[PDB]
């Protein structure tokens, strides 16, 4: 933990793709709402058609986030290839982030490796025609500007890798005002596929990239 780094338990969600700036700013409940996690879980239960997108509420004021990736393989994998690819993916992505943190962020390389590999949540999209998931490194924190600075590094990783999952990292998600679709909710009123939670993580806070509650196991770094 660190005095200079405070947490966040207020989750800001957009209720559709492409919300105006004016509607985010005025927080029109038709388009956006801030929730505690228990409120968010209840809202999802009570709104079975919802399409929810987590976003930083005021990233000029506060932009601490968990490292996350949106993996977009528009192809099907054999089950065993997928399991092997996930494990190799974790190694490749953690090595890549740890090197960037070490050289660009004054970070402790082994703490990035350990925090990333030891605890992460995985979703699985129900679309069986592809291999889509979101990953949250629950205990590895940074700033959104650091993720933006790391965008080309991840792009180059996705180009050099032989791993089909690493190759499918969607680096366009690292940008200002970005969104991550909330697990269990739909993308749009016309597509009914969802991401489901995966063991061993079954609480919604484990699937949110703006939920920040560090403990001494947590590790934080940012651009130096
Ligand atoms: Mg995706
Ligand atoms: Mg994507």
């Amino acid at each position: 933990m660190d005095a200079a780094i405070r947490g966040n338990d207020v989750i800001f969600v957009l209720k559709t793709i492409g919300v105006p700036s004016a509607c985010r700013q005025n927080e029109d409940p038709r388009f956006v709402e801030a929730f505690k996690c228990d409120e968010l879980e209840r809202y999802i239960d009570n709104n079975p058609e919802c399409t929810l997108f987590e976003s930083l509420r005021d990233e000029e004021a506060y932009s601490i986030v968990r490292i996350f990736m949106d993996v977009d393989l528009d192809a099907c994998l054999d089950e065993i290839d997928y399991l092997t690819a996930i494990q190799d993916f974790i190694i490749e992505v953690s090595n890549c982030v740890a090197r960037f943190a070490f050289t660009e962020c004054g970070a402790i390389h082994e703490n990035v490796i350990k925090s990333m590999r030891s605890n992460f949540s995985l979703t699985k999209s129900t679309n069986r025609d592809k291999t889509s998931f979101h990953i949250i490194f629950l205990d590895t924190y940074t700033t959104m500007d650091t993720l933006i600075a790391m965008k080309r590094t991840l792009l180059e990783l996705s180009r050099s890798s032989e791993n089909p999952l690493t190759r499918s990292i969607d680096t366009a998600v690292y940008r200002r005002k970005t969104t991550l679709r909330v697990v269990g909710t739909r993308k749009n009123p016309n597509c009914d596929t969802i991401h489901v939670m995966q063991p061993p993580h079954d609480n919604i806070e484990d699937y949110l990239f703006t939920y920040v509650d560090m403990n001494n196991n947590s590790y934080y770094f940012s651009l130096q």
